[PDB]
């Protein structure tokens, strides 16, 4: 039994150093922020990323953090509003005894994430995905040793590799968000995998009222798309398939005991057989127009898991009854 | 323009007294495969061939040959009861005429419009025929007789499978089904024959069904199928959606959001305006709280979508015409 | 009722000034692989990347970035003689719609009518669009706002790849599809039942260009897919078992004249016992002469004239429903 | 070097006796022979009245009680009683004569029973396969008339075993006594002569009812060998009109113009009044394009 994992969006606020360079970056574009077409997704692009980089940390843009000489302080902290719910929550996730898993989409954000967990003596290991292969398994092994001395685990979304095992931690938290949904998802698993023991909980740090929180609701409407894709991942199956020799034969034992009951004529033609009239007809046409629309709504609010012809549907043992 | 919307109505049949016979010598001369069964690989071929032989008596026993009454072989009204759907056939053009309605009649099998052809004279009914055999030139003639304006033929016998479609004949209002389609997009097809722009009166489709026989059963694979079709259209669209790249406009709204507010701020925002000193874990409680309360709500919104309420961009119904050509 | 058949006219264009540079910088950035004069080697999806570029310069520089003047991007008097295809285009619409014709124009990249977007906005033309990238909603709220009586719109821009737009009597090919009945789908959206006028079709080709030739290979393909159409009637016409009428034909042909007959029939009234060898050599020469007379009959039949039961060409519409 | 075979029809009329009986089956189905059944009705109905005709055009003995009562005996009746029969008997009296052997192909074997009795009664030497005959009988068949210095003359064959692939260019002519509704069935059933190993020139002769239902039939059957080497010869179309674009196809693409281009340094050559001078122009190309390619065929591309 693995427990399943527990993700919280967690909504921060921005510092008023990002919010003078975030206004910087919209009003250098202002132009574009308002929106010729022929112009290519190239200069929207590029306001999106400055938007992003804002939304992580300030001293991602050149001249930003305090002027020469350069100090790791408690400004590094207070100046990204990520960074101030990060602070609070490390101490505090150290202080219940448990590990955690920080990945983010910039390497030049783990860098200031390293300079960090230096200014306040977090033991931590790392993987750029510009590690080599002897060097990131070392990384993992050293986290994942009996009585690691390591805490936090720095690493890139995407870079880590695939099947990598880091269950000595519990606790993962995603800086920022990628575009693509399952990339995140991959993430989780490094911590959320079989090997686990404890609570797994992610933490997606997100800015409220900001570009970070409308990349969420894209994110989650493509991965809400890919569930509808994979949970309907056999209606072109089940479409072509052809007559089974169990849907067969109910074809042809369909009202073969009434045939072979009947000695005169069937339904329509033993109740009123051979002449029609008019009053007749009406009877018949009004039953089957009712008949029809049941028959339509029953099977058209139908799902996948009703419509679904099992494998084992085909292996047809013995009549339930001659 | 306005376009009515089709009435498709299932119209269960009964069977005469001499179909009984030979849907009985049918099941019969073949019982021990339709009690049982045999190696997978026999039966396949021996049970579709009941079923094709089922499909016949269902539709008129004189297909079968030595069927209708010994030498000489007249055309009477015993070309109509010793078959269900005539019966009812024969009634119900009577009230589509009287109505001022004209009707297209479509059947999967050729040698049954031949029947019809034989009852259409014996009625003294004005027919064309559409044969997928018929030339062209006798196409174009036939299709022009019935749809000219103050045309006078009434009755217009195809098969259902040999349209070679972009064909208009909205002169008439009924489309009659005599037997249906294993697949449901060839008699939808068909429908769309009448049921085209251009059509002025409301189509009704009547869907012939031997009821408490193999045909019933048919009907509702083909409903099952007819879903399921609406599935894979639905869920290439999810999988298109899925796959789309980001747009200008959405990239736009991207940028915007919360844009406004951020140039009206002059300090902080949000969280470090509301406290921002490094501060109290009753603080950083009430953070995890609300955001974990705004996560189940944002879920909640994106898992009831589901299927079948995606954004249409091509109005791809499978309950209406795919636009191929069955031939 | 009478459809007036398409009139399909391929505009022959020449490159501005701006687009010969970059023609030549796309061929001199992998300049090994145009000549062919070394290894030959060189793989089709090298070439596939030289073709793809070469059409986004016989359509318009500006998809290529950097080559319009930097920012602002504003739409002015370059965005039109910058290219070939577009300054024909500027002075054929303006002919269009003063003779009261609304034309439809087509492209295979929305980029470009992105391009023309910003081309109608400058000069005051009412336009719609569909990418196939617009909500149905808006889709069906486009064709009937272009449709009504009186509408305001006059350029209806769409990328080629049931919809009813017969309101418009031009339609303008852009660039062409590598598929001929994908154009031919574009085409049917003014040329259907429904249509009142002659529709007129506008193919442009940048002459001496890369699109030159694809214009020859495309009407190979549409000239082999009639044959590929007409063998297969002669495959199903060969197939055809006898019909009752056939048959029917056959047992009656002569039958009048066996009626009719009292004695022997025919060359057994010539002679019918063992006389000269004058009679066999009299038979088989007027059967000889039957013999080539009847091979002449079917020696002349041959592809495009068989019979038609289903009018499909190459040159119309097959029905498929065509997305990129 | 093969020559190519000589297949002349011979057109046939038919004996007094077979005029009889030929009225005989119209007459007694006379309402399906003008046409006066319903259209529900089965296809067996007519095809019978056409074996018939069929049977007819053969000989008239193939049906019962037709060969003058008893005493029953082989005479020249067996032959002037049919037409073709007549023309046979004095085709072969010329082949023999000009050291020529035979193949005679028929669609009944009970018309070859015939043939037997009529290479009997004429002292012909000849051999015989049904498809009744096994494997290793009709082996010996064709040994014995293939051997160098053969005894035969004559080999009556059913149509039906005679394309095998098997051998008989011993013999240079091929008489077909009544045809099939498959051309290709008659044109192998000639490739037993005619085929490697033949020296001299193949003639086929094709017995044909002229104005009876024999020549309709060969009509029909004309008709569908010529709808059979049309599909044949189009068979290139449909692998050619699905291929994407070879690498040599693609270089002429990017080629066209090149050297124009390159050395241009300006603007191309276009580059109300011209717009209507451009739109004629580029219609003279369209119409002399299309008429271009539109009357090619499958050899051009």
């Amino acid at each position: 039994s693995l427990l399943p994992k527990k993700e919280i969006n967690v909504y921060i606020g921005m510092s008023e150093m990002q919010v003078k360079w975030y206004q910087k970056i919209l009003e250098k574009d202002i132009d574009a922020v308002n929106g010729g077409k022929r112009e290519s997704k190239t200069r929207l692009l590029n306001i999106v990323m400055q938007l992003r980089k804002c939304c992580n940390h300030p001293y991602l843009f050149e001249g930003a953090e305090p002027g020469p000489p350069y100090t790791t302080d408690e400004h590094l902290i207070y100046n990204a509003g990520k960074m101030v719910v990060l602070d609070k929550l490390l101490k505090r996730i150290q202080k219940q005894g448990s590990r955690v898993l920080i990945f983010s989409q910039m390497s030049r954000l783990l860098d200031i994430l390293e300079d960090y967990c230096v200014f306040r003596g977090y033991k931590y290991c790392r993987i750029d995905g510009s590690t080599a292969h002897e060097d990131r398994i070392a990384a993992i092994d050293e986290y994942n040793k009996p009585g690691s001395d390591k805490f936090i685990f720095l690493l890139t979304t995407r870079a880590g590799g695939l099947g990598i095992n880091l269950t000595t931690a519990d606790i993962v938290i995603l800086y920022d968000s990628d575009w693509n949904p399952q990339a995140d998802l991959q993430a989780m698993d490094r911590a959320h995998r079989i090997g686990q023991t404890k609570q797994v909980v992610v933490y997606r740090f997100v800015t409220d009222n900001a570009i970070e929180e409308k990349v969420l609701e894209r994110a989650a409407q493509k991965l809400r798309l890919d569930q509808l894709v994979i949970q309907q991942g056999r209606a072109q199956v089940a479409a072509k398939a052809a007559a089974n020799k169990d849907e067969l034969l109910s074809m042809i034992q369909h009202g073969a005991e009434k045939v072979f009951q009947t000695k005169g004529a069937f339904g329509t033609m033993a109740e009123k057989g051979s002449q029609l009239d008019d009053d007749d007809i009406d009877a018949i046409l009004q039953a089957g127009e009712t008949r029809t629309k049941e028959l339509n709504a029953r099977y058209e609010k139908l799902g996948i898991d009703d419509l679904q012809k099992f494998t084992s549907e085909s292996a047809y043992e013995w009549n339930g009854e001659d």
